[PDB]
């Protein structure tokens, strides 16, 4: 099974990815994780977050140039997931393929149903062959919220989001909030 | 060995390639050629070009990006390179790192002391570790017989005729300077067997 867990930043993901990877050993199942972007492993991803700070002159002007870097990216970790994929029961992806779907429409201010978010499953599910996750889960948290723990890029990109994941957008999805229940989390996603 | 043939669009190149690979080859020196972008054999290839003809959003629109998808299909070509220097005499490679900086500066209106200039020379070279050619060949052709020779789709560099005039006058500059090694300029009519001697 792959699960992918996505989110603002902030929204707490890195933490609730170790939870549900310690419910689903508890019941008995082998989890591996990996998170995107894979800096330091890759360059295409070392580059988006340099042109991220500033580097590499107008790259970052460009949505879809930042967003074919992120995919270039989990390009070169297909062999890696189709590996543990064979060798684990769970693949838990601290991000992944709606990432770029989320955050690219909300900086072109276009929402879950428009070209971006269209664009980011032609681009990585078929053509560079990124498996489609079995369970996307969203963890969900204001703009308020994120605030406490580029507010107006990050607040539309929860709002595209929130709306993926309505709207099944390259599969099931389910929304959690931080504190959700591990062990009852993992018996849903089972 | 290895030599680069640049030069901008319509310039000629192909043909050059096809020239001194044989007049290599009557020398008796087994020869390869590698052409870039490789399309077919980079989906960063690919992408860079259904990019220049309008596709994938805002990506063509940066200077950089485009240089960057470029650099990246190099990269991913490094162990190739390394494979043809390794069963070949000779490697000629049509369209290189040079290509990136000629066409970035140009895209700029920047010249060979540009910053895009230096970038490419970092990233491509130092970082990525793109094998320095021992030769690049600029291959000068005229601007209006090189235009005309694309006219006869495009995409948007090729419709560009100041962007082909710039990146002829960054080119000659690079050659000039030595910029990443050692240049020869020549014209569409030179002669093959006489190239082929002097390059080896
Ligand atoms: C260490 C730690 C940080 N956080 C916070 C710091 C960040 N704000 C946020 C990190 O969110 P991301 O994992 O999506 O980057 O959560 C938790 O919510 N739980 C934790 O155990
Ligand atoms: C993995 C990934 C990250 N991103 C974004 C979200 C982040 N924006 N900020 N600041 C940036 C870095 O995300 P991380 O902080 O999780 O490394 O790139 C994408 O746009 N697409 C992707 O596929
Ligand atoms: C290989 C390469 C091509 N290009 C450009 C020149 C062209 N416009 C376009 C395609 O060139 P070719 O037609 O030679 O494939 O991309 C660069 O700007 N840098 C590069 O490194």
């Amino acid at each position: 099974m792959l699960i992918a867990i996505e989110g603002v930043d902030g929204a707490g993901k890195r933490t609730l990815v170790e939870k549900l990877s310690g419910a689903f050993r508890a019941a008995g199942r082998s989890v591996a994780t990996l998170a995107f972007p894979r800096y330091g492993q890759s360059v295409a991803a070392d580059i988006a977050a340099e042109a991220l700070h500033g580097e590499h002159g107008d790259l970052a002007s460009s949505v879809y140039a930042m967003a074919t870097l992120f995919a270039l990216d989990r390009a070169g970790a297909v062999h890696t997931i189709q590996g543990l994929c064979r060798g684990y029961d769970v693949v838990i992806l601290d991000r992944y393929v709606a990432s770029n779907a989320a955050y690219s429409a909300a900086r072109l201010h276009e929402n879950a149903a428009g070209k971006a978010a269209a664009w980011v499953q032609r681009i990585e599910f078929a053509r560079l062959g990124l498996p489609k996750p079995d369970w996307q889960v969203l963890l969900a948290v204001s703009a308020e919220l994120a605030g406490e723990r580029d507010a107006e890029l990050q607040q539309r990109t929860g709002a595209v989001y929130a709306e993926l994941a309505a709207q099944g957008w390259g599969g099931r999805w389910l929304v959690v909030g931080a504190d959700v229940d591990p062990g009852r989390l993992a018996a849903t996603l089972a």
